[PDB]
């Protein structure tokens, strides 16, 4: 691609079989921990980011509880949308 904005970052985990772990740890909506040799970091997840969207939902007014049962439902090719809790804000701070 050409058009390129940088500002979200976006990661795409690769979960092949439901029986399997994730890796990431994530907590009230951000990740905290993430598994060393795991899928996060293959597809681009790293801990102090927030979710605000995944596999094209908007989870940033959503409970965690929720968005486990969303993620859990996305397999094979999910894709996490990470955004800084501190940019994030400061946007929609104004």
């Amino acid at each position: 691609g050409s058009s390129g904005s940088s500002g979200v970052t976006t990661a795409i985990i690769h979960r092949p079989h439901a029986r399997e772990q994730l890796g990431f740890c994530v907590e009230d909506g951000i990740i905290c921990s993430l598994l060393r040799g795991g899928i996060a970091e293959r597809g681009g997840i790293r801990v102090g980011h927030r979710i605000i969207e995944i596999n094209g939902q908007s989870v940033v007014a959503t409970p965690h509880a929720r968005i486990i049962e969303l993620l859990t439902e996305a397999y094979g090719e999910v894709h996490i949308k990470t955004m800084p809790a501190a940019t994030y804000r400061l946007l929609t701070g104004q």
